């Protein structure tokens, strides 16, 4: 019964889009619940030999604090090691066994979810909620949900290439995460 | 000498795309004034028997405290009627001898330039500044400005559609906005 949704990502940082795709999807869905979900090491993708998780949580609580929804499910950072899905959703069910969950994810994933560890598994555990990037409209499988939103290509990896350009961020990132990246340093 | 770029719009409402546009062409021009030129009645779009001015002028100034820059240029509030370029660029260089003059537009309005009133002479009086709009970049000409901007499709019509059938405009204009146009009940 009760709806849980999981939205994952390295948030390295969580932008503007990130909080489209979280606002659609919650007004959409009307869950429960909501989690941002902060991977230790993203399956698929490259990491820095250190992994910071402290400033990504707080930019991500950012998120939080701007939408007026939302928690941080810390699982996969207390894990550590490559944060296969399969894994996370497993033993966050065994602590939620009363909801049906849903688990976001945009088009670039959606395209290759055959490389996803033991995504067979995972297909019975959740419902996925397929959100369209860099296109207009997704279509999915009757299993699946498909939630249209606007489209808007903003990208983690974009944001960090313009900070260490000495570009602007402003507006692609909320003013708490402008300000907060530019003290700290991140991604100079 | 000092530069001043105006940028011309509906602005019904002012949204996040717009913000996005400003702070990139403000940012990579660096001008010395920077204008939001809200029409009374944009040429080639239709409009209400009643023009709204106040709401549109107060959602405006809203983008403007966010973004930390910026001014309202009210001529063609102050003039009404059809709101054609030439004429309001004609009335503003002669007030701001030694400026040079920047107008800001998107893809769409670019490719229909030929349909402006008086672009011939339009052309002699300003420098335009071309931002992409549905589509990753715009090529232009070599007396244009070509900016590009993280492609991000929001629409005033969307902003608007969205509010009349009762659906969420959370993010795609900015908390005040948002809280704003609910407050005052505006496009339902
Ligand atoms: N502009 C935009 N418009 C619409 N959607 C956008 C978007 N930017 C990011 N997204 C989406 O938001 C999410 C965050 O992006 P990003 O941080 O790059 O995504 P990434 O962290 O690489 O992956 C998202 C989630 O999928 C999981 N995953 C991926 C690959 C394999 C496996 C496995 O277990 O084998 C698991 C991963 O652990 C995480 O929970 C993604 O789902 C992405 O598609
Ligand atoms: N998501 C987005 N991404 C990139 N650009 C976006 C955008 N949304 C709007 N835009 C752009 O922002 C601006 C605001 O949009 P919107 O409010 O629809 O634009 P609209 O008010 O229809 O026209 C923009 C300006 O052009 C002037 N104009 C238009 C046509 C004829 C003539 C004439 O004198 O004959 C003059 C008009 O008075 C105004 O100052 C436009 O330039 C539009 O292309």
């Amino acid at each position: 019964m009760k709806k849980i949704v999981l939205y994952g990502g390295q948030f390295n940082p969580i932008h503007t889009a990130h909080m489209i795709v979280a606002s659609e999807v919650f007004h959409e869905l009307q869950p429960d619940e909501f989690y941002f979900l902060p991977s230790f090491m993203s399956p698929l993708k490259k990491h820095h030999d250190f992994i910071d998780v402290q400033h990504r949580l707080t930019m991500i609580q950012m998120i939080i604090d701007e939408l007026g929804f939302g928690d941080i499910c810390d699982d996969e950072i207390k894990r550590g090691g490559q944060s296969y899905t399969y894994d996370t959703i497993k033993a966050f069910k065994e602590q939620h066994k009363d909801s049906e969950l849903y688990f976001v994810i945009g088009t670039d994933q959606y395209n290759q979810l055959e490389k996803w560890y033991q995504i067979e598994y995972l297909k019975e555990m959740v419902t996925f909620v397929v959100v369209n990037r860099d296109k207009n409209s997704q279509n999915v499988e009757n299993a699946m949900i498909a939630i249209q939103i606007p489209r808007v290509d903003i990208s983690s990896t974009m944001i960090r290439q313009r900070v260490s350009e000495g570009k602007s961020i402003q507006v692609l990132v909320p003013k708490s995460v402008e300000n907060y990246i530019k003290g700290e340093g991140l991604y100079e």
